[PDB]
């Protein structure tokens, strides 16, 4: 619950396994679209104006990753954090498990008073067949973990990308 100059605003932290979408939900969400150029492993924090209910939200948004030095880097990112999204990808079973195994927990450690938001990338992935996450799977345990909502999104095919956004800034305004 922060006003910064004169508009309502917002941190938000991104975490989740390597390689489930972090990056380009955040690049989506901002720029429109996923750039055909060299993705960093991290994004530098930056600011955005999102024109939500009938004003303007500025949400800080925080991209963190767990190779190389940022790995180390990672827990200095959670101070302040209004809000956390735990990211996993619906192809990515591993990525799914390590939200309770390792995310969730390492949230709680660091920054409890946030608000969690459980989010599932690359939903355009999900088919019939394999042992992809259904949309149940997200449902059950975003009321483990107690998160404000599961909500699921595709940065490739702009799916849900204001839904997550929007429901960050809804559970703290
Ligand atoms: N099909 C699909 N692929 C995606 C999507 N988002 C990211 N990817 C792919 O996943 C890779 C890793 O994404 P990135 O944002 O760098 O993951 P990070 O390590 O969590 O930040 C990228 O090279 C993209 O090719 C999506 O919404 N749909
Ligand atoms: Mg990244």
């Amino acid at each position: 619950g922060k006003i910064e100059n004169g508009k309502k605003a917002l941190k938000i932290v991104v975490v989740g396994d390597g390689a489930v979408g972090k990056t380009c939900l955040l690049l989506a969400f901002s720029k429109g679209e996923i750039p055909t150029a060299y993705v960093p492993t991290v994004f530098e924090n930056f600011s955005h104006v999102m024109k939500y209910k009938n004003e303007e939200f500025i949400l800080h948004l925080w991209d963190t990753a767990g190779q190389e030095e940022y790995d180390r880097l990672r827990p200095l990112s959670y101070a302040d954090s209004d809000v956390v999204l735990l990211c996993f990808a619906v192809n990515n079973r591993t990525s799914f498990d390590n939200i309770s195994t390792k995310w969730e927990p390492e949230i709680k450690h660091y920054i409890d008073t946030a608000k969690t938001v459980l989010v599932g990338l690359k939903v355009d992935l999900r088919k019939d067949g394999s042992d992809d996450v259904t949309k149940q799977e997200g449902d059950d345990l975003c009321q483990k973990l107690g998160c404000v909502a599961y909500i699921e999104a595709s940065s490739v095919a702009k799916i849900g990308l204001n839904e997550v956004f929007e429901k960050s800034v809804d559970c703290i305004f």
